[PDB]
């Protein structure tokens, strides 16, 4: 027969034969499985590619337009170490998990400058090439959204798009020493191991790079966004806190570690509850001193990555902060905040007769008090005690140790993005490109506040790649006359209004709970599920899908149907987490250090997610103004493996992103598009009189014949003349303001009139 493809539970779908039909389903024969049949719907069994053998750059050259196919087209690329695969202008990329010789290569970026969508095979540089050209010609700013969850490449390619962009289009070695050698100082800070992604970023970013008037980069300018706070203090035993503290610890010299006070990381409250060990790789391991290992990191030997290793990401730190020019005692200053949180997280307290220092603690309040230039005293009458004085329980002197780290490691960020940002300065632009990574989609055993936000933040920049891509470009289609088969779609603005909505939505409810009296967790939760009931995107904790969820109580959690699946997050600690306002005993006690880095640093209730909706809605005014692409990260498996195409998990990303959707979209879609009137008028002051006397529609046909066009290939609308997926060489020669190619086609199309 002809083959089909039809449901696999772990594959997504497999080969078969349709070998029997009847009212209510078909018979599938999986191939070389002859005699065994299976069950499948109709509506779930598609159409294959005659050779399954090869692929395609574009999936939209597909004879057959589909999931199923999608499916395939990608496997077989990545089989073959092709991670990029195109639909239309969007970008599909897939984790390799290993190193693909060349493909980044400085040749490799030559190559793709100033080359057409699909001219060149699929790749991140053709995107961020796309986006400088239609900035230069266009003149408007540009965004590209890299978008995954957890692990699928999103940090990486940024990193890429970020290195081709300067390597091409910025003059010199320090530009690009600056903008690229930035990264692993941001990094050290800002990413740690998470059970998804050994190099997790645990805060968003948006990077600009900034161009004159000519195209060149002037400099750049990275905001950031949500630094995850909880990890300062304490990890799950998989994981880790910051990479800094870890790439310190394994990598300072002897006279920089008895300088800290700094030792394997065990010896720290805020390192121990976590993964202990350091990434390194048999050469690395002999080059970190045996002082500086855990028992853990002796027993159980190193963690393994292809990329990370604590001590060789040390030295590389330290090269960028020299390239950057960072001098030695900015270094040093960076630090010693860095040790001195860590001997604040090793002060214990004990019940007074209030509470004390326990006397074991004394060490540590030295160390402390030194390295954050505080006086001792000072610093243990804040940790014990609040404002007329009042002590302090021991549950609360943890608390408000805990809050003084946080907030002097989260300014230690904020100081280091802004040091970032003053390396490549710039005072005024005419555009920019700017790149969009932000923490992706995650879920673990436990969710709490932290995920919340990340996927609360994932679940906004879905809705801006339907708002534009599903919704708007519909409505194009519909406004200019195209008639293009509307593409139905389900969207993720309820979810958002869930969380989002004025009064009644999560962030305002859990608002309110922190402004009550007497704030409970289990209060908040209760009222989100009265306020909430039979709200499509909200559970209780039993109705869970995976038993360990189910256990828990209905108001200490909640399901939220995400568009990327359903999370449950306990919410113990919501509350808590929410407030971002740190006491003024303990504000003033760090603007009045003795250490002038430390005062520069700082300059009841105030709602994280709050501030954070702000942010983003900010952020999505930005994105809102300028022309935006598309890279969509997908991870292959939950291995970190290479060569290890897990199809049920990419289908499950390929539908969630959008991309399935997209696909159909472009089945009668129109990517290209230009005001007819704008492209006319541009070749009409070349025209002869005979020519100029030719109807403009006449005109335009010919000349979108002389360019390689068949009349199936676009389409005029109302205003704009569509071009369709698979034109992009075409429609730029089509569209090209060269005085000299104007000329040169007017030329040959008034030839025809003679
Ligand atoms: N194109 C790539 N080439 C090689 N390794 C990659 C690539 N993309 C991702 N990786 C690997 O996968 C890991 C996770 O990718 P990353 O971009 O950090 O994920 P996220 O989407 O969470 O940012 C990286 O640390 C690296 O090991
Ligand atoms: O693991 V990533 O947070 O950087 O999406
Ligand atoms: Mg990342």
């Amino acid at each position: 027969a002809k083959p089909v493809w039809a449901p696999h539970p772990t594959d997504g779908f497999q080969v078969g034969n349709i070998v029997d039909i009847g009212p209510d389903s078909l018979t599938i024969e999986p191939l070389n499985q002859k005699g065994k049949t299976f069950l499948a719907l109709i509506n779930q069994v598609f159409p294959a590619e005659e050779d399954s053998k090869k692929d395609v750059e574009d999936n939209c050259s597909l004879m057959y337009l589909n999931e199923a196919t999608l499916l395939h087209n990608i496997k077989v690329r990545y089989s073959k170490d092709r991670i990029y695969t195109y639909v239309a202008n969007i970008l599909i990329a897939v984790n390799p998990y290993f190193d693909i010789p060349k493909i980044y290569s400085s040749e490799t970026i030559k190559s793709y400058q100033g080359k057409s969508l699909g001219t060149m095979p699929p790749h991140v540089f053709a995107i961020a090439d796309k986006a400088f050209r239609d900035m230069k010609v266009l003149k408007l700013s540009q965004s590209i959204i890299v978008s995954g969850e957890s692990g699928a490449g999103k940090t990486e390619n940024t990193k890429f798009v970020l290195r081709y962009l300067t390597e091409s289009y910025g003059t010199g070695q320090d530009i690009y020493d600056r903008i690229v050698e930035a990264n692993p100082l941001l990094e050290a800070f800002g990413n740690a191991k998470t059970v998804r992604n050994n190099n997790s970023s645990r805060f968003g970013k948006f990077v600009e790079i900034h161009f004159n008037e000519k195209s060149s980069v002037v400099g750049g300018f990275v905001s950031h966004y949500l630094l995850e706070k909880s990890r300062i203090c304490v990890q799950g035993k998989e994981e880790r806190n910051y990479h800094i503290f870890y790439r310190l610890c394994a990598g300072a010299s002897e006279d920089i570690r008895e300088r800290l006070h700094l030792s394997s990381p065990d010896n720290f409250r805020y390192l121990n509850r976590g993964c202990t060990r350091y990434f390194a790789n048999k050469e690395t391991d002999k080059q970190i001193l045996q002082n500086r290992k855990s028992p853990e990191y002796l027993k159980a030997g190193s963690l393994k990555d292809p990329l990370l290793d604590d001590h060789g990401d040390f030295i590389r730190m330290c090269t960028a902060m020299k390239k950057i020019g960072l001098d030695d005692e900015e270094k040093l200053d960076l630090f010693r905040v860095v040790a001195g949180v860590l001997h604040l997280g090793n002060i214990d307290f004990e019940e007074a007769g209030g509470c004390n220092l326990k006397n074991k603690s004394t060490q540590a309040l030295e160390y402390c008090a030194e390295l954050l230039g505080l006086d001792q005293d000072d610093l243990r009458v804040s940790l014990t005690t609040r404002v007329i004085k009042v002590p302090l329980k021991v549950e609360q002197a943890n608390n408000a140790r805990d809050a003084l780290a946080k907030t002097v490691y989260s300014h230690l960020f904020d100081h280091v993005v802004n040091r970032v940002n003053q390396c490549f300065p710039f005072e005024t632009s005419s555009y920019f490109i700017g790149v969009l990574d932000i923490a992706g989609f995650e879920y673990f055993e436990h969710n709490s506040f932290e995920q919340f936000c990340i996927n609360y933040c994932n679940e906004k920049l879905q809705q801006f790649f339907n708002e534009r891509i599903l919704k708007e470009e519909q409505e194009l289609y519909q406004k200019e006359g195209l008639g293009v088969n509307e593409v139905h779609y389900v969207d993720n603005q309820d979810c958002i209004d869930l969380i989002e909505a004025r009064l009644v939505g999560i962030l305002d409810i859990l608002d309110e709970e922190n402004r009550l009296p007497q704030p409970s967790d289990q209060h908040f939760t209760s009222a989100v599920h009265q306020k909430h009931k039979d709200h499509f995107r909200l559970s209780i904790p039993r109705k869970s899908k995976l038993a360990i969820h189910r256990n828990i109580r209905d108001d200490e959690g909640f399901i939220i149907r995400h568009f990327a699946g359903a999370v449950c997050y306990e919410t113990t600690q919501f509350v808590e987490k929410n407030n971002d306002a740190l006491h003024m005993s303990l504000e003033s006690l760090i603007c009045e250090s003795r250490d002038k880095f430390i005062r520069e640093l700082f300059e009841s209730f105030i709602s994280v997610g709050n501030k954070f909706k702000t942010q983003l809605n900010l952020l999505l005014d930005k994105l809102r103004s300028t022309g935006a692409s598309f890279i969509r990260c997908i991870k292959p498996n939950l291995k970190m493996t290479s060569h290890h195409f897990e199809g049920a998990q990419i289908l499950s990303q390929l539908q969630c992103s959008g991309m399935v959707s997209v696909l159909d979209l472009m089945q009668g879609g129109f990517p290209s598009r230009a005001s007819f009137h704008e492209l006319y008028n541009m070749y009409k002051k070349y025209m002869p009189d005979k020519l100029a006397r030719l109807d403009p529609r006449l005109f335009c046909k010919a000349l979108f014949k002389a360019l390689g066009l068949n009349e199936i290939d676009y389409k005029f609308g109302l205003t704009k003349v569509f071009f369709r997926p698979g034109k992009f060489a075409e429609f730029d020669q089509i569209m090209k303001s060269d005085p000299d190619h104007l000329a040169e086609l007017v030329k040959r199309v008034n030839h025809w009139l003679i």
